[PDB]
């Protein structure tokens, strides 16, 4: 009998952040961890929720990220990424940051 379910949950492709969750990850860390994917351009940590919001100068990254960084163990660290809700079409580069 089929052991599991047949095949993967089939999903779109499509988002700039990224919802990252850790315990023992620091934000230097999700550099070099989300870096290999693509490039950083939004990155922030939030200590109280243990969450960090990492933004890929394309979408491409987005989904790949959270297909791979999805439940990956870096750094002796589990960190679980997901696509960020809510996410509207939003400025890449910001002037009047």
């Amino acid at each position: 009998g089929s052991s599991g379910s047949s095949g993967e949950r089939r999903a779109p492709r499509k988002g700039n952040t990224l919802y990252v969750y850790g315990e023992d990850m620091t934000p230097t860390l999700l550099r070099g961890a989300f870096s290999p994917f693509g490039n950083i351009i939004d990155l922030s940590m939030d200590p109280p929720r243990n969450c960090a919001f990492v933004t890929y100068e394309k979408m491409e990254s987005a989904d790949q990220a959270v297909a791979e960084l999805n439940g990956t163990q870096v750094e002796s660290v589990q960190l679980k990424v997901n696509i960020a809700r809510k996410q509207p079409m939003l400025d890449s580069g910001p002037s009047s940051g």
